């Protein structure tokens, strides 16, 4: 909205690239900066000894993130995975910077608020859509999220402009990746969605819902 | 923290709200925002059938009803956030705000610490929620519990909270038969002790270890 008008001063700051699968951050770097999203989908997880991921957030065009580094600079480290889940394209200040900057320049203050307001709301969805006791539901709320947060409007209906594969998708929903499969395979034998090259395609999400709310 | 200093500015007076006592409801413009000084809130979503959802347990010192710094009183509360304790809090209206942080910009920055602490706090929650067995899902929520309002006892930690058995329902995404259950198996295996609705984990460092 204006986040990029902000976020593209502090220096003329330059983009950053970072090719589907490249990881933003590790857990154990020091979180010493704060990232503005501006294209792509970054994925926000947590790492497990066993080496298993769970899916904490799917951040979308626009999202500040990174905010560790608003409580601690360098004092403590990442815990979280940030990773680039399509093409990302970001900007990327150290804090101290911000700091700086919202002294100097107000204005951003408040849209750096609002940027994280809207942040904790989106949390607090995917909270309700795993406090689904069924798995369906589960699937069917974070679908319609993610309609409305990368939805393209297409023939058919709005298509998710991403590649999710049933263990991406399990990740996020906490489930197992058959039961994502068998999931998926009921919605589409019942023409709700459609998939194709895995890019999930709903074709009435004002429908699908109210059929479950 | 320093949260505390910056909203007694705007002389403020504290607000006491009863147990059970809704501090708003879905509807309400979201007129203003809320630092909760004692006690505990609930933020919700309500359904038709009239069963709600638990959100957020919003801990000492918490800012909330954030949606008002996106909107203002043009878009509405959507979340009922409710006395889950006996609570004091502070209510500044946005429009003040505003016109705070631009003046006193320190502020701002404590203002979006606290927001940060709460996108963090919320993924912990999603964390727990994401636990595809119940048993983890109840111990790894009772361990956040014993961190967000644990008090040193005898025994262990107890959770200062008054938590039913639907409560936690709520919170961990299960039917209240299944909570009680668990909470059974919990207690028949010395892990933890309830009296009087209170919770008390006797080892959180090895319970979180035990499941990790
Ligand atoms: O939710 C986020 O912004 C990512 C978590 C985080 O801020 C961090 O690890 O520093
Ligand atoms: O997360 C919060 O602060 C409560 C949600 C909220 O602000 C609202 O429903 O207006
Ligand atoms: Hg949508
Ligand atoms: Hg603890």
């Amino acid at each position: 909205n204006s986040l990029l008008t902000m976020f593209r001063e502090l220096g003329p700051l330059q983009i950053e690239q970072f090719e589907r699968g490249k990881t933003i951050f590790f857990p154990g770097d020091p979180a010493e900066r704060v990232y503005l999203l501006v294209k792509g989908a970054v994925k926000l997880s947590r790492v497990y000894e066993s080496g298993e991921e769970i899916t904490v957030a799917l951040l979308r065009e626009n999202s500040v993130f990174g905010v560790l580094s608003l409580l601690t600079g360098q004092r403590s480290d990442r815990f979280y995975h940030a990773v680039a889940f399509t093409p990302v394209q970001l900007f990327s200040v150290p804090i101290e910077f911000m700091q700086k900057a919202l002294i100097e320049r107000p204005e951003l203050a408040n849209v750096m608020l609002q940027g994280l307001s809207s942040r904790i709301l989106q949390t607090e969805m995917m909270i309700e859509t795993l406090a689904h006791r069924d798995m369906g539901s589960r699937l069917v709320s974070f679908l319609l999220i993610l309609c409305r947060d990368f939805g393209i409007p297409s023939p058919d209906g709005i298509t998710i402009d991403l590649k999710l594969s049933h263990q991406a998708i399990a990740e996020a929903i906490g489930s197992t990746r058959v039961t994502v499969t068998r999931l998926l395979g009921d919605l589409r034998e019942s023409k709700l969605i459609a998939i194709h090259k895995k890019r999930i395609t709903v074709f009435n999400p004002v429908a699908l819902s109210q059929q479950f709310s």
